[PDB]
């Protein structure tokens, strides 16, 4: 496993620490990082660090090195989990990002619902200017994501971090890129699904599903819906409802997103457009 200088961090400067998640490709675990920041040389600084489980596969471990490649293509950004290091030689491959502490954004969301639908955190109940908030953020990072060539493929609320201060950060780019086998149907544009292409355009029909996940506060898309039987409503032209907490105004944002004809989806560029100024007259 070839040395990346820059990205390069010492193992002697990290304190692995609580588990924070865990798949089938990998987990997640809190850590300390002494002087990874270098704004900051002589402080600590609490990380996230992504790494192979026990029962691993090869498989896994190229796909943790190419996950830990595209997040140096991707560059800094306000509502982006950025790489912060790896430690890649003599030892399990860690690649170290910053920490998000209030968790995914569905799971954020299901703790802050309103009363009457061990985690629930009631002091920060959801606002409806908090949603749209939420949304705008990650339109701006989806903005910029696109600016720099990259088809993230697998956006949706549990691929989303929230900070302390309650920032929203785009995450988990195992699947970005410059088949389509390995994308989860209920967030894919069906041309991604059906004709095996995928653009920024189908980013944009994952946005959709997203903003239908925000506004039902982290609800499950197509509810009820198994995936099997999922591909031919989409041939037929349905969509999912509007959610009681969303404005017709933002529910035909969800519904542009979700056009069959993909270059007549809305840019994220405009998307932040629109978002900005429904922002402002809340
Ligand atoms: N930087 C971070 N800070 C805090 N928690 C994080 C984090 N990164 C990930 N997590 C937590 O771990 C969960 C899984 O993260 P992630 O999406 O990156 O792994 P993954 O989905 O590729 C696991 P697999 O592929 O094995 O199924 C997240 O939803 C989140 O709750
Ligand atoms: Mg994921």
């Amino acid at each position: 496993l070839p040395e990346d200088p820059k990205w390069e961090f010492p193992r002697d400067k990290l304190t692995l620490g609580k588990p924070l998640g865990e798949g089938a490709f990998g987990q997640v675990v809190m850590a300390e990082a002494v002087g990874i920041d270098k704004d900051k040389p002589k402080e600590a600084v609490t990380v996230a660090v992504k790494m192979l489980k026990d029962d691993a596969t090869e498989k896994d471990l190229s796909d943790l090195v190419s996950e830990m490649e595209m997040m140096k293509m991707i560059g800094k950004h306000k509502n982006i989990i950025n790489l912060l290091g790896a430690c890649t030689q003599d030892g399990p491959l860690y690649v170290i990002v910053a920490y998000a502490s209030k968790g995914n954004l569905r799971e954020y969301l299901r703790a802050r619902r309103p009363p009457g639908m061990i985690n629930r955190v009631p002091e920060e109940q959801m606002t409806f200017k908090d949603l749209v908030s939420c949304t705008y953020q990650l339109a701006r990072g989806m903005e910029y994501l696109a600016s720099q060539k990259c088809i993230h493929r697998d956006l949706a609320a549990r691929n989303v971090l929230v900070t302390e201060n309650n920032v929203m950060k785009i995450a988990d780019f195992g699947l970005a890129r410059v088949t389509n086998g390995r994308l989860p149907v209920k967030w894919m544009a069906p041309e991604a699904l059906f004709d095996r292409v995928y653009t920024h355009q189908s980013d944009v029909w994952s946005f959709g599903v997203l903003m239908w996940e925000i506004f039902t506060l982290g609800g499950s898309p197509y509810p009820g819906i198994p995936v099997e039987e999922l591909f031919k409503l989409l041939k037929e032209g349905h969509r999912m409802d509007k959610p009681a907490n969303c404005t017709n105004e933002l529910y035909m944002m969800m519904r542009d997103c979700w056009h069959a004809v993909p270059s007549q989806r809305p840019t994220f560029k405009q998307l932040v457009e629109d978002l900005d100024r429904i922002l402002t007259l809340t």
